[PDB]
C-alpha cells in the first residue's frame, strides 16, 4: 500500500495529543513519539514506570490521536486516528533512541535524566487519516 | 478572582486539543478558540452544523482540553482542564468573528467559505490549571 503522504506528514511532526476515555473520563496528554517506515502502522512512545498516565496505558486501552506540527511548520499538517490499539512493545528504548535524538530536540538530556525508568509502548493503526495541509492532498489509510 | 495569569497564558494560544469520551470511546481534534475576560469560565469554538463532531457531542461527552502554543512561544504554556461541561451558546460566528480574526491567521478565508454554517459551542470550565511555562507561575482557578 502506497504510504508516501503518511511519509510526507510524518517527516513534520514528533508528538501527539493522546487521548483515552478509561471509565468514561476524557484524558488527553502530549507525548513524542516515533515512527519507522518499515512497520508503517505502528507509533511508538514511552512514559515513566512511576507516572499515573502509564497506570491507564497499562489497561491495553484504545485510544485515539492526533499530531501537532513542528515549530517551524507552516500549513497545518496533521495525522488523526480513533480506535487506536494500545499495548506495551517488544521494542526496548535502546532500540528507539537513535530515533528519538535524530527527532526529538534535546531529547539527551530527558534520556540521562529519566531513561532507565521509561516504559515503550505502542500504538497499532487500522484507520488513519492523513492531511498534507496547505497545497497538499488528504486520504484516509487502513491497516491490516 | 485574580485571572492575570490567564490572560497571559491565553494571548499566545488559539487552539486546543479538544478530548471527548462517550460510551468508552475516545477521540481527539484540534480546534481554534476564543475567550473573553468578561465571561472567564468559558472558551467558545465553532463546528460547521452538519459535522459529525456535533453527534458526539449531543451525548453529553466528558470533555478534557489542553492548549497547544502559537508558533515561536516560548517556553510551553498551556491551559488544560478536565471534566469540561460542553453546550450550545446563544452567541453566533459574528459575535465571535472579531476576536477569530484577531487570534486565528487567515480565518477571513474560512469564513468567507462556511461562515454561515457553523454553530457555536462554550465549554464550560469548573477546574482550569494555568501553566505560564520555564520559569513562570502554575495555578488552579476555580470557577
Amino acid at each position: 500500500m502506497d504510504i508516501s503522504l503518511l511519509k510526507q506528514v510524518v517527516q513534520s511532526t514528533n508528538k501527539i495529543a493522546l487521548s483515552t476515555a478509561v471509565n468514561n473520563e476524557a484524558d488527553v496528554k502530549i507525548v513524542n513519539f516515533v515512527w519507522y517506515e518499515a512497520q508503517p502502522d505502528t507509533l511508538y512512545f514511552s512514559s515513566v514506570k512511576t507516572s499515573p498516565a502509564l497506570k491507564v496505558y497499562d489497561q491495553n486501552p484504545d485510544i485515539a490521536f492526533i499530531t501537532i506540527p513542528n515549530d517551524g511548520t507552516a500549513g497545518n499538517p496533521y495525522l488523526r486516528a480513533q480506535h487506536v490499539k494500545l499495548q506495551r512493545s517488544t521494542k526496548t528504548m535502546t532500540d528507539l533512541l537513535p530515533q528519538y535524538l535524530e527527532t526529538v530536540p534535546n531529547y539527551q538530556q530527558v534520556w540521562d535524566a529519566i531513561g532507565s525508568t521509561l516504559v515503550v509502548f505502542e500504538l497499532k493503526l487500522t484507520d488513519l487519516f492523513v492531511d498534507a495541509g496547505v497545497g497538499g492532498e488528504k486520504q484516509t489509510l487502513t491497516f491490516n
